[PDB]
């Protein structure tokens, strides 16, 4: 769960545009290591927010988004 307490990084990194919801996005495929991924698909998050973000919204997971 502490993907949550890592989703703070999109929190604090008020120097990225502090996105929320739109970090949300990209939760789903991280979901399941927040800082490995965040680390190493540094390039992933890329395409991932084009292609999942109009997607996120169809099936409203934002708030899901986390788990």
């Amino acid at each position: 769960m502490r993907i949550y307490k890592g989703v703070i990084q999109a929190i604090q990194k008020s120097d990225e545009g502090h996105p929320f919801r739109a970090y949300l996005e990209s939760e789903v495929a991280i979901s399941e290591e927040l800082v490995q991924k965040y680390s190493n698909s540094a390039l992933g998050h890329v395409n991932s927010t084009i292609k999942e973000l109009r997607r996120l919204f169809l099936v409203d997971d934002l708030v899901d988004s986390l788990k």
